[PDB]
């Protein structure tokens, strides 16, 4: 039959999902059907046609377009096929594209299959629009398995319909619809098709759907109602966006009880019908709106043949509401009645903006109804000259961006023609649904661009708390004569870019009229205070004494403003105060030192001295001298340092390195890849097994990589990985080097379990536990120079009591020949002591570039370079 011409669409709408298989005329077999799509009331706005399509019903498709469909357009209700996403892909039950003959997988074939696709669905039967469903359940296959060739063709397609309808379609009058389950980063046709379709419908069945997902993890919810619209927020437009719940299907099964509608009281065992609206969740989803953008499109129900039917109780989760029922679709037209008492769908008129210019371009940039004012939160542009009177900008709850450019009629700005976001607040709006607790989110001020408004005599911004004055080009406000910036948060100190503001703004009012107190207001401001970016301090020089010194407040501190300037301490501060502008301070008389000045008293320190023993202490006693490198760490992340310096006490040390990092293990009565994690340079992992062997006795043969000066060595217990660890700590520990004096090295590489005994090696240092607890022990060593060491730990247990070592440190300066040159140092000491065989004036010189090489050896700052030069003084001097 001819299409009856229907009015354009107009929220709040009204959708509903009439399942095929409830039709009279679908299946002539049964009778329990008694319901018919055509006796949907004109309260729906869309009916939509939910198939299935293993099922033929072919008497169903000619009773609906020739019956049907004339009598829900002649009331105004649209009748919209919904078809499953694969439909346009190919693949797996793809209906249309599994014809890969006429519909390849090209640009041709696939604006072909979208042809064929609005052919087939949309126009055979005359129908209003299309809804592509896109959800698990309808995802694109090959062989069950899913296509992503599929899914990216299903891109494409879905634009080429969307080019034949839609409102980017040649037939704008058919409805190009999106129904989907996911969010919108999940969803993979939302980017590219959001510009082809009127309506994005998203399926929010269940509490799960309202109050959103628990996050076990997070102790927090997940998916919510507002952030699944945050997250289309960006794709589509507030009055696009419908929400669904769904009637109690018949026979329902776990995972689709959603109880959006009354159940079934649990004694009134005869009646399966309850038109009550009251309490529902449905009944919720019609009263809810977004809190920022605008007004939602409407709702829409899913089975809504079942409308009227009671749920089935959830005690019986494993009935007389699984009877079939003739539907008068009641909750229908009450959820409508709902919307439709909804205010905020008021329209904007010539009340809310008296000019026509300013009323139309808030129509064009952010919508048509008052309650979008309340929501809209991004930018309004007024670049029309022609536009007279901002009556009715404070209207604006939550405008994020206001461009005022080249309006050159205005006369004032003030807040009565400014939004009502200019100062700090909370979100206002009313919460309607349940959740599992409502903490009001904070609303950003609105940033203010002005100009061009060469004709602004009058400019008050006071009392509004802004932080800045970025976005006034006061070099074009030509026609100012009063000006009142008080009573907020800005910074005016002189080289600033508020201070370069103000003055060329007072500098106009000075030539027109004259600056006095009444035409020139500033003060009573409270700055913000910040975080510095960076900070200077990276030294710090003390001398040895019975001293402590607080490491935060010698080294991080600093509050800086917005316009960049920088207080370091109060003095700072009580200078910044009596800045004058006119000869008084801008600066609010109550608004001390400890109300501007940001806290340090939360941050971290990490300590490390230059043998690369570390403490956590903010506390730094000056009693020894000692050089630090020291790190400072934010509440917000503590593994990154948002400042380092350097500490000396006394006569600064260079830093050393473990030398003993990436070495080799050899030998030694120990698990040989365990081993290997005492030099990796990481305490490990907690859950890492990290045991050395069986035996409470272990013992590691390794070799160090560059040839180098040991001055100190260090290991740490479990307890330095996991303080909660039951793992005995080490009692009795050995460092050894290889004894290459009196034993031959060939013989201990070829076969080296064979010198795991001591015998072979020089003990240089012991260690004895005390008892108490210890996370490390450290422990100076005289200038060490072997490259075969090893190492014998013991927790003196019983047997499985491992021997866990997370890390072993042997510490000191890089120094090549390093074993060579304690070789000239080691012969000048022994040749000294032959003082029968050389007179004393001989030695005494020898003993000199003896002292010499050994001064340089131990100097606190390590140079190589003077170490070499000694060195070789000393060997000539021993040649012969
Ligand atoms: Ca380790």
């Amino acid at each position: 039959p001819e299409k009856i011409p229907m009015k354009p669409l107009h929220g709040p709408l009204y959708g509903g999902y009439f399942r095929t298989w409830h039709d009279k005329t679908s299946d002539p077999t049964e009778k329990d059907k008694v319901n018919s799509m055509g006796e949907l009331p004109k309260e729906v706005d869309l009916a939509f046609i939910f198939h299935d399509w293993t099922k033929d019903y072919s008497l169903f498709w000619k009773e609906l377009a020739t019956k049907h469909v004339p009598k829900l357009n002649k009331q105004g209700t649209r009748v919209i096929r919904t078809i499953p996403w694969r439909f346009l892909a190919g693949g797996d039950n793809s209906g249309i594209a599994e014809d890969t003959s006429k519909y390849p997988n090209t640009p041709e074939g696939n604006k072909a299959l979208a042809k064929a696709i609005v052919d087939e669905y949309v126009y055979k039967y005359n129908l209003d629009g299309l809804d592509v469903d896109v959800e698990h359940d309808s995802i694109p296959k090959v062989d069950k398995k899913e296509d992503t060739a599929g899914v990216e063709r299903s891109i494409q397609v879905f634009e080429e319909i969307g080019k034949l309808i839609g409102p980017k379609g040649v037939d704008k009058s058919r409805l190009f619809i999106m129904d989907s389950t996911y969010m919108a980063d999940k969803n993979p046709l939302i980017e590219r098709g959001a510009p082809y379709i009127n309506l994005l419908l998203v399926q929010v069945y269940g509490s799960q759907g309202e109050k959103g997902g628990w996050e076990p993890v997070s102790n927090r919810p997940e998916k919510t109602m507002e952030e699944r619209w945050q997250g289309y927020s960006k794709y589509i437009r507030p009055e696009q966006y419908m929400i669904g719940f769904s009637f109690y299907e018949e026979n329902a099964q776990e995972g689709n009880l959603w109880y959006d509608i009354n159940s079934r009281k649990d004694e009134d065992k005869a009646n399966g019908i309850n038109t009550d609206i009251t309490g529902t969740r449905a009944e919720r989803y019609a009263r809810w709106q977004p809190k920022t953008g605008g007004v939602k499109g409407g709702i829409f129900s899913y089975a809504i043949d079942r409308d009227g039917v009671a749920h089935q109780p959830k005690k019986y989760a494993k009935d007389a509401t699984d009877n079939i029922f003739h539907s008068d679709y009641s909750v229908s037209k009450a959820l409508k009645t709902v919307m439709l008492k909804d205010k905020s769908y008021d329209l904007i008129d010539e009340k809310d903006f008296p000019d026509k210019a300013l009323r139309e371009a808030v129509m064009a940039q952010v919508g048509t109804r008052k309650g979008d004012l309340e929501r809209f939160n991004g930018t309004l542009r007024l670049d029309n000259p022609a536009i007279q009177s901002l009556e009715g900008l404070n209207k604006f709850k939550k405008l994020a961006q206001l461009d005022l450019i080249g309006l050159s009629r205005i006369t004032k700005l003030d807040r009565s023609v400014l939004p009502a976001n200019m100062k700090p607040g909370k979100d206002t709006l009313e919460t309607v649904l349940e959740t599992y607790k409502e903490e009001p989110a904070t609303i950003p001020p609105v940033s203010l661009k002005v100009s061009g408004l060469t004709g602004l005599k009058e400019l008050d911004l006071s009392g509004f708390d802004r932080e800045t004055l970025a976005g006034l080009d006061a070099a074009t406000l030509t026609s100012l004569e009063k000006v009142d910036i008080s009573g907020n948060k800005l910074d005016l100190a002189p080289g600033t870019e508020n201070r370069q503001i103000f003055d060329t703004m007072l500098s106009t009012i000075s030539n027109h009229v004259g600056s006095n107190e009444q035409t020139v207001k500033f003060d009573k401001q409270k700055p913000t205070g910040h975080y510095p970016d960076t900070y200077g301090k990276t030294s710090l020089r003390l001398p040895v004494a019975n001293e402590k010194v607080d490491l935060q407040s010698q080294l991080l501190f600093g509050t800086v403003t917005n316009q960049g300037t920088l207080i370091n301490s109060e003095a700072d501060y009580k200078a910044y105060q009596n800045h004058k502008i006119a000869g008084r301070s801008f600066v609010d008389s109550n608004y001390h030192y400890n109300n501007f000045k940001v806290s340090y008293e939360n941050y971290t320190v990490k300590v490390t001295d230059s043998t690369l023993g570390t403490t956590t202490d903010k506390t730094l006693a000056t009693d020894k001298e000692e050089t630090y490198k020291v790190d400072f760490f934010s509440p917000a992340d503590k593994t990154k340092a948002v400042h380092t310096a350097k500490v000396i006490v006394g006569d600064e040390k260079t830093m050393m390195v473990n030398l003993a990092e990436g070495a080799t293990v050899i030998g030694g009565s120990a698990d040989p890849v365990n081993a290997r994690k005492v030099f990796d340079g990481q305490l490990g992992s907690e859950t890492d097994n990290i045991s050395l062997g069986w035996d409470s006795k272990q013992s590691i043969i390794f070799k160090l990589k560059e040839d180098g000066l040991i001055k100190h060595w260090r290991f740490f217990n479990d307890s330095a990985r996991n303080p909660e660890t039951t793992n005995k700590p080490i009692q009795e520990a050995s460092l050894q080097i290889f004894n290459i004096k009196d034993y031959n090295l060939d013989n201990l590489l070829e076969n080296p379990n064979k010198f795991d005994d001591e015998k072979y090696w020089i003990t240089v240092d012991t260690y004895s536990a005390q008892g108490e607890r210890a996370t490390a022990f450290s422990n100076t060593l005289n200038n060490i120079t072997s490259k075969y060491w090893r190492v014998v730990f013991d927790t003196k247990g019983d047997r499985y009591s491992s021997p866990v070592v997370p890390e072993l440190q042997i510490l000191g300066y890089p120094l090549p020949n390093a074993d060579t040159i304690m070789k000239t140092v080691t012969t000048a000491k022994e040749l000294s002591q032959q003082k029968d065989k050389f007179s004393q004036k001989m030695l005494d010189e020898l003993k000199i570039k003896e002292m010499a090489l050994e001064t340089s050896l131990n100097s606190k700052i390590f140079d190589v370079t003077a170490i070499n030069a000694n060195a070789g003084v000393l060997k000539d001097c021993i040649e012969k």
